[PDB]
């Protein structure tokens, strides 16, 4: 419980959902091919931390959508905000959903981190 009548933001964001795929090519159990790192300063914000999509798997659930892109600032995930949190905390928030999930990222925004692997 938080929003009711219309839940839009003042800034341009892209609210896309991620559906879970039943079997494909794995034998462990992951929380969608979506990775986001928290406790990272935002480019522009007044010395504030947030969460951004570290990277995206090769043709995963996140990439499946097409919208979601690497180096994108995630405003909120599954409703739960990641801003003003920590990598771990965030992760936990993310790594905790058996099935489709909802992500709230910003449109006009690019972090671009030194992510090799």
């Amino acid at each position: 419980g938080s929003s009711g009548s219309s839940g839009h933001y003042i800034f341009p964001h892209a609210r896309i959902k991620i559906t879970r795929d039943s079997k494909d090519h794995t034998v462990s159990g992951n929380g969608l091919g979506i990775r986001i790192v928290g406790g990272k300063e935002i480019p522009g914000h007044s010395g504030e931390i947030g969460a951004y999509i570290a990277k995206i798997l090769p043709g995963g659930s996140a990439e499946q959508t097409g919208k979601l892109m690497e180096g994108m600032q995630v405003l909120e995930w599954n409703g739960i905000p990641l801003t003003s949190k920590t990598y771990e905390e965030v992760q936990s928030i993310i790594s905790q959903q058996s099935g489709e999930a909802e992500i709230c990222v910003r449109l006009d925004l690019n972090m671009s981190g030194p992510s090799s692997g």
